[PDB]
């Protein structure tokens, strides 16, 4: 950042410097020159505006992760940047400040070519940082390692740690918060010939998990009849409906395992939210009857700042065919599958749509 | 659009409007050049062939909404390409024209510049436009008022009222299509130690529902045996195949409560289309079975020129954590909860591929 | 790719033939020149840096399908730069190599807009190709013509052809693979009174898909119970817990038509890949438990070099609305439905937050 923010700066600076120091240095001696000069001011201006408004709205962004090793492309385009303007500023030094250039045409086209390179390493900035990876390339199986919720994204070309954050920007609103509360061939026959206890146990569940659910979806919706929208605040009117709800509420989190992510606070504060925007009682009751994703909860169960990428290839070589690596947090693990989407050979088949003739029999 | 079109179409014509206006006004006052003059002009030609090129690409098409304020950054690109295209007029009329420049080579490296910054203003605009918003930096929460149907989605850095109409190009096929058709403490006590009403009514309901779903689904495959592919058109075998399934059709639309989604004439419409693209009876059903999102139906339950942007925020300023704003229609509204993308801080950890040994027990 | 390979090639090449065929074939002759040679001779070194490095980064890749007609766009950029490179060497040719120009800043002059041209067409074939695209103009309903499974989608500006590839590489990952195992009106009110025979069907295998998925479930955590991670390899691991399990295995493979998916040689493999990586029994089974999409299994049941194209309209035009076309296979199609996203009319409406007020009754 640090480094980066500098090498932007001085980037920035380097046209202006280039274009200022022959002017102060040495005026009477440069040589006057006419309009081309002031066309290429103009010119310069507009594309230092351009560079400056590009670079805000790309690159003047904190980093959104912190990986393991070297962002390999943010610094090859950082080396790219350094070794343009240091380039440009020995050049500039050995043979027009140190020669004392009396031609300043070539000293505003020197500056011109380095505003057109530096316009052209951000270009190439966001061709290798962000374009690269738009044509989907792998499909990606993402499982965690606990209750096996998977699912398969595409992606381009990017290494296995940024495969790896952008997985983790998947993962806190696609898969469900993770809910820990949630001879042999002989033994294994005497066992498929015994009381299938685990069959009736799940189905006495999902039962009594239907009438936890009931019983929350008519306290909910008689709560939410006990305020009108029209004296009393939204804060005041969810904590006077919260209590005609709060015995459901409480009984089918438990029911659910769902205690430690919904506190009374939480749902206070959810009941003022939905009863301000007028949230029915299923747009209120949608937060707590499913599991949903990890975002959706508080912020110290996100834990973001704990995963650990554990690849068997080094990560900062990009995606192939059979890549398997894990995101380890300190309880489940997400275990992504890389698997090349194959190569597709369409052929063109051209039907007649008036050639559609149906007959009665089969 | 019209003043785009014509800010649009005065930078296409600025650059030949100065490569003319000398070699017209005069002739024989101005100097003449060397190769350098053409080699530019060819680069004139081919740099606007790719300016116009890329126009048409991105920005020759039709706005895709009406947002309810100005297009922040549109208008930016608009105004920096008008600040460009007149400076450049006025430096060329005072010091070009006005002085009747002899030095034509001066004259076409202008063009060439203006060129230039017009092929980066093009990058400017896509970069704007089009690359700000790929990295996603929040999460977005979209929950229906109504019947609460929920969806997570990743959106980069765009204003809220851009972020309005994303979320609605995403709602018309994300969501299902919204069907309107679908002390305090000791009276809550006393409510739950009532009869389950709601929970034996939603279980004969889900029952009836199955069981019309059944009946339907075998209307469906002999009225598709009704007929063979092989005189008789596809519309006409739509209609002779519908009158097999008609009753068990409408009864199941209305024990799911479809009735206005789907008349007699959209069900012969969809038969024909089925039958005329060898579909079987359950891809015939597909779209009868279950909810379906909004697009899916017919475009006057759409409505998508009734939507209201309520947000405690001015809608120009981009997202950040906890922006909520209300997409409301005549019936329902979308609440959207903003939460900021969490750090990621990866670490790396190797495992030997060989290092994996197991025992017996436990 | 030969002729595109070879048009890049000379591309590359073109600038530095120019800036090395004068000081070649007549250095004598040729006019000595400062320092803004030298300067532009660094741009040009690492505008050509920056070309390739670009160039590597979106077009150094194999084509990832075969399309049934010509790559419009792409074609269009083939002939976009050999237009260019031929026209640049015909006039460098007739004025500059057989005039055996003299003014060699000319000469560098005119190879350095050679090297910007190549730039800009860089920059155009990444918005013809990957950006006119981004902004989603259309939504795709896509129907397997079997068993209806749909998804929709929204795409940008493609062709028809480069819809389908889309909608393919979509597919993979998306819809569960398919499995092909899984008076008129008289005779529709006879039927619609009888035993709903498919009903009871469809309620008793439910009960009996349950039930083996609950003896699986059981046979998987006894398995992964019978061997702990710590002497024995993953594979031998996998094939000593494989024995209690293979049972209750293959009767839910047959229980839910799965037999031809999972092999026990694949079975086996799946098995040492979750106890490699510490996943549980239910992380385990998340694989054969649901359907599954087409890339999850066996690279011989993808047949991705197998899909045609059956479009009424030419498929080199793009999308518009109402176009609907066949991705066919030997078994099922994808039928793709288009519809415009409608145009969106946003108002701006102010709620102050602090003008909440609620009252009790209703």
């Amino acid at each position: 950042v640090a480094a980066g923010a500098t090498l932007a700066l001085l980037s920035f600076l380097t046209p202006l410097a280039f274009l200022l120091l022959p002017p102060l240095l040495w005026r009477e001696e440069l040589e006057p020159c006419g309009t081309a000069c002031e066309g290429l001011f103009i010119s310069v201006a507009f594309k230092l505006l351009i560079l400056l408004l590009g670079s805000w709205a790309l690159f003047f962004r904190r980093p959104k992760a912190s990986l393991p090793r070297v962002f390999v492309l943010r610094a090859l385009l950082m080396v790219l940047v350094f070794l343009l303007v240091v380039s440009y500023w020995l050049f500039y030094g050995v043979r027009i400040l140190d020669a004392r250039e009396r031609s300043y045409q070539g000293v505003v086209q020197f500056a011109v070519s380095l505003v057109d390179a530096l316009l052209f390493v951000h270009y190439l900035a966001v061709v290798l940082l962000e374009l690269r990876q738009l044509q989907p390339q792998f499909t990606l199986k993402v499982v965690r390692s606990t209750d096996g919720a998977s699912r398969f994204y595409n992606v381009g070309h990017l290494s296995i740690q940024r495969v790896a954050v952008w997985i983790l920007e998947k993962y806190y609103h696609d898969f469900p918060v993770y809910n820990p509360a949630l001879v042999i061939a002989a033994a294994a026959r005497r066992r498929d010939n015994s009381h299938n206890e685990y069959y009736y146990e799940e189905a006495e569940h999902e039962r009594r998990v239907r009438k936890r659910r009931a019983r929350l979806v008519v306290a909910v919706e008689e709560a939410f009849t006990h305020i009108k929208r029209l004296v009393m605040d939204p804060r005041e009117a969810a904590q006077a409906i919260f209590a005609s709800m709060a015995r459901a509420m409480q009984k089918y989190l438990r029911t659910t395992k769902q205690q430690p992510y919904h506190t009374m606070e939480s749902i206070l504060q959810h009941l003022e939210f939905c009863i301000t925007h007028d949230m029915t009682p299923k747009a209120f009751l949608e937060r707590y009857l499913a599991a949903g994703p990890t975002i959706q909860y508080h912020k110290e169960r996100w834990l973001a700042k704990q995963w650990t990428l554990v690849s068997e290839e080094p990560v900062t070589n990009g995606l192939k065919d059979g890549i398997v690596f894990l995101l380890k947090r300190q309880d489940f693990s997400l275990v992504v599958s890389t698997k090349k989407v194959p190569f597709f050979k369409l052929s063109e088949e051209f039907v007649d749509p008036k050639s559609h003739k149906f007959v009665m029999r089969l």
